[PDB]
């Protein structure tokens, strides 16, 4: 089993009996990727525990993998139990249950009804450049990750469960909130065959408590009256529960929190290390927008540079890492077999830095993503939302948002390096991608 890989003829770490490589993610996962790319070559096995792993790097393959044989064959992530009701959320689901939710949940995510929720998202961006401007007042730096914590924390809650908080109060629905994201896990790995004992118990990762209380603050808010669009939803090939309305809720809490103020805190980081970007972009706000004027959905989408930073930054840190899929079927892929039951994994954040694709990878250039150089770009190893119909639904919204809070909290302040600002950047060896320590920086009003 674990001679999968030696029997294909495919290279890779050398594991251990049961722990199979996951003594090596001592380094974290992306310094893992990078050596194996640069050690292994175009494609490479590996194993998290018990399970085979394989990785892969060439554009054609990724095509197959993430479009082509999509629905056929690698539909489905890793498994991860156990989830309980949450089986029901669309990142969790699988198979024609999944593409049954995914159709169910694209109108929701089209740009029309995203320009429909600039204002609610707009209302966030003065609460944050407040708590930014309030921090700024003491005259010491300041460390971001309270503020786009806070500011990512509010769009998200907001917009899929209704209540519109300015957390400040910090002891209402925020409690529950910050109960469900932070929680065994190492066990699992080993022991996947222990996911059904636990799942017969009624034991779930989320907690109980929690769920119950999210549960019920939408059937109250349902009563007194995304979360809009998913009602007028169950208004009209399929139908929708009111049980799995809450749990793509929650997923939603999920995937769109830490993601999005990790990449704030990066995309500050960097603009504050070069000033003359920064220098630039503001001279770009101050072009669209003359004096500080609200910004707006086609405002936005007008502004050349700030999506070019955006891109940049999520270029040098993809927050996700990895993309994975699990492979149902024995395959034959762009001449190379896979065989069933095994993950296939695209490394993001190692193609990112591929010296094939980039020049000086490790530079932080917004120019790669001008108008100019922008049409040899490969959208199979620049994918910080992953690719095809299993990609990440909520990746214009996340734009969107990320840039909102960019312009309001640009045209406001103006950042520097301070003293115990990390030089360079240091990485969370650990989980999702983070700067190991939290972003410190002197931020001046202009
Ligand atoms: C951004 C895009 C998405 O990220 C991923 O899928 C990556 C690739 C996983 O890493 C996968 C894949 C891999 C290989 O890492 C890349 C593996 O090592 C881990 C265990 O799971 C993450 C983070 C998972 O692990 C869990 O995240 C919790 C917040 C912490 C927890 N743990 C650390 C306490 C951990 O189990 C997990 C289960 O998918 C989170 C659930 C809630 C989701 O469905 C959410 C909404 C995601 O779809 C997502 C965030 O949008
Ligand atoms: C920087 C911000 C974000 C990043 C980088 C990001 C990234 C990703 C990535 C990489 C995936 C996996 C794609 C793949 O596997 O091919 C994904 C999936 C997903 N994302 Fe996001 N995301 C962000 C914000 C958001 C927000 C704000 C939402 C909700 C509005 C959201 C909702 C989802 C959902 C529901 C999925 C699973 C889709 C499916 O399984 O069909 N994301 N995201």
């Amino acid at each position: 089993s674990h001679g999968l890989f030696k029997k294909l003829g495919i290279p890779g770490p050398t594991p251990l009996p049961f722990l199979g490589n996951i003594l090596s993610y001592h380094k974290g996962f992306c310094m893992f990727d990078m050596e194996c790319h640069k050690k292994y070559g175009k494609v490479w096995g590996f194993y998290d525990g018990q399970q085979p792993v394989l990785a892969i790097t060439d554009p054609d393959m990724i095509k197959t993998v993430l479009v082509k044989e999509c629905y056929s064959v690698f539909t489905n992530r890793r498994p991860f139990g156990p989830v309980g009701f949450m089986k029901s959320a669309i990142s969790i689901a699988e198979d024609e249950e999944w593409k049954r939710l995914r159709s169910l949940l694209s109108p929701t995510f089209t740009s029309g009804k995203l320009k429909e929720m600039v204002p609610i998202i707009a209302q966030y961006g003065d609460v944050l450049v407040r708590n930014l401007r309030r921090e700024a007042e003491t005259g010491k730096p300041v460390t971001l990750k309270d503020v786009f914590g806070a500011y990512s924390m509010d769009v998200i809650t907001s917009t899929s469960f209704g209540v519109n908080i300015d957390s400040n109060p910090q002891d209402p629905f925020v409690e529950n909130t910050k109960k469900l994201l932070r929680f065994f896990f190492l066990s699992i790995t080993v022991f996947p065959f222990l996911i059904p004992i636990l799942e017969v118990l009624n034991i779930c990762v989320f907690p109980r408590e929690v769920t119950n209380f999210l549960r019920k603050s939408v059937k109250r808010m349902k009563e007194s009256r995304f979360l809009q669009l998913m009602i007028d939803s169950q208004n009209s090939h399929k139908a929708l529960s009111d049980l799995e309305l809450v749990a793509q809720s929650i997923i939603f809490i999920f995937a769109g929190y830490e993601t999005t103020s990790s990449v704030l805190s990066f995309i500050m980081y960097e603009l504050a290390t070069h000033p003359d970007v920064q220098q630039k972009l503001q001279e770009e706000i101050d072009a669209v927008l003359p004096n500080k004027a609200p910004p707006t959905y086609d405002t936005v989408l007008q502004m050349e540079y700030l999506d070019m930073v955006v891109n940049e930054t999520l270029r040098l840190f993809p927050i996700a890492m990895r993309l994975e899929r699990v492979c149902k079927k024995d395959v034959e892929i762009n001449g190379m077999f896979i065989p069933k039951g095994v993950v296939v994994m695209i490394p993001s954040y190692a193609l990112h830095r591929d010296p094939k694709y980039w020049t000086e990878p490790e530079k932080f250039l917004p120019e790669r993503f001008s108008k100019k150089n922008k049409d040899n770009i490969d959208p199979y190893i620049y994918t910080p939302f992953g690719s095809g119909p299993r990609n990440c639904i909520g990746m214009r919204f996340a734009l969107m948002n990320m840039k909102l809070a960019l312009i309001r909290v640009l045209q406001n302040f103006s950042f520097k390096p301070c003293k115990e600002t990390q030089i360079p950047l240091k990485l969370s060896l650990g989980g999702l991608l983070q700067p190991e320590k939290p972003v410190v920086l002197k931020v001046e009003s202009r």
